[PDB]
């Protein structure tokens, strides 16, 4: 298991524009297009992202290419983030993937907002961090995915994904 297989399980793969759990236009493996209500604004973001006129449909290769960019960008955003970096540096390989997953889902700003949980993770207080992480909109809105990520932080294993 690795970050790509983990996120592929969590996000799925869709080759036609769709709406995410929040009602936003998305495509591929969790690639957010726009938060705007307009489908045309989404087709336009999509063509710009891909470099061709797509008419709302992409190929497997194109989805995977966006996926590779998004993972790379999540990692880079964590390392540039003054709040996230020290947490990331402190974690083992498995838990680092858990943190990348949360950033990929909610953005670096959102994750950097879980102040108390981050402090707990850095301190290696696994059980306490798991309890604090669950007291969130994130956990309440997407409980199955949240539980998998939370179990990954708690155990430092890929058990929840196998
Ligand atoms: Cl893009
Ligand atoms: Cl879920």
């Amino acid at each position: 298991m690795n970050i790509f297989e983990m996120l592929r399980i969590d996000e799925g793969l869709r080759l036609k524009i769709y709406k995410d759990t929040e009602g936003y236009y998305t495509i591929g493996i969790g690639h957010l297009l726009t938060k705007s209500p307009s489908l045309n604004a989404a087709k336009s973001e999509l063509d710009k992202a891909i470099g061709r006129n797509t008419n709302g449909v992409i190929t497997k290769d194109e989805a995977e290419k966006l996926f590779n960019q998004d993972v790379d960008a999540a990692v880079r955003g964590i390392l540039r983030n003054s709040k996230l970096k020290p947490v990331y540096d402190s974690l083992d390989a498995v838990r680092r993937a858990a943190l990348i997953n949360m950033v990929f889902q909610m953005g670096e700003t959102g994750v950097a907002g879980f102040t108390n949980s981050l402090r707990m993770l850095q301190q290696k207080r696994w059980d306490e961090a798991a309890v604090n992480l669950a007291k969130s909109r994130w956990y309440n809105q997407t409980p199955n995915r949240a539980k998998r990520v939370i179990t990954t932080f708690r155990t430092g294993t890929w058990d929840a994904y196998k």
